[PDB]
RNA sequence: ACAU
DNA sequence: CGATGT
């Protein structure tokens, strides 16, 4: 404890694991949604868990903010940590699309910097994260 | 076991 | 119940 209140936190939503994903981004402080990725036909929960960190950090440095990001990912941040995305999911026709942004948001890792804080969001201790999508 |  | 991950 406590909550970092003036920051960035992020969530994946998805129907079927693997399935259909989606994530956003939103004010932790009022909840205000600040960016929604279209959702992608197939990928895992751990992969939009990626993405939407990736997206995060890059929506942080566009805007010169300093704000670290919450996530209540475990897998997802140490995925950002190394810059590598350890997702057993096949790569196949199917899996195209997701496969390929998280090569771009690994890329991406390579070759930018930041100093961005990424942060775990304790839900045993402050609820479900604000970016959370109310599906289970 | 823990995080989803 | 099933799945994704460390
Ligand atoms: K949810
Ligand atoms: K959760
Ligand atoms: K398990
Ligand atoms: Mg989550
Ligand atoms: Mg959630």
């Amino acid at each position: 404890e406590e909550i970092i209140w003036e920051s960035l936190s992020v969530d994946v939503g998805s129907q079927g694991n693997p399935g259909i994903v989606e994530y956003k981004g939103v004010d932790t402080k009022t909840g205000e949604v600040l960016f929604e990725r279209e959702p992608i036909p197939i990928g895992t929960n751990n992969m939009g868990e990626f993405l939407a960190i990736v997206h995060g950090l890059r929506y942080l440095k566009e805007r010169n903010s300093r704000k670290p990001i919450y996530s209540d990912s475990q897998t997802a941040i140490k995925w950002v940590k190394d810059k590598k995305a350890k997702s057993t999911l096949v790569r196949n026709e199917e899996t195209a699309l997701i496969w390929k942004l998280v090569d771009e948001a690994e890329e991406w890792l390579n070759t930018h910097t930041y100093e961005t804080p990424i942060l775990k969001w304790q839900t045993d201790k402050w609820g479900e994260i604000k970016a959370d999508y109310g599906r289970k």
